[PDB]
DNA sequence: TAACCGCCAAGGGGATTACTCCCTAGTCTCCAGGCACGTGTTTTTTTTTTTTTTTTTTTTTTTTTTTTTCCTTTTTTTTTTTTTTTT
């Protein structure tokens, strides 16, 4: 354990793999909005 | 070789005369099928509404989110200015 240092009562499996990063970062992903500019036809928020 | 003619012989039935009889010509008189007139009820034609399949039209196709790229005219005709040549 690494709060308290006890052994595991389930053995467990370890070893070394290959793992890829993905390009869907989360600070590519986040969008918040409270007010923003309004379409010239329809006065509706943007897309994007 | 038997048609035809001449001669002879025989017989069969149509013509003739008379008697009869019976069936039809003629004339009333009653009445009934034959026929003139009217029309029908099936037959064909025309509409009428439906039926049944084919064809055409129209509308539809899960939602949300994030990056680029290209384009957002173009040739073709008409006009208008400029430059060069001539008298």
């Amino acid at each position: 354990n690494g709060h308290t240092g006890r052994k595991i009562n389930a053995q467990v499996f370890l070893g070394p793999t290959y793992y890829q990063r993905l390009k869907h970062m989360v600070d590519d992903k986040i969008h918040s909005r409270a007010r923003g500019p309004v379409q010239i036809l329809v006065r509706q928020p943007m897309e994007g």
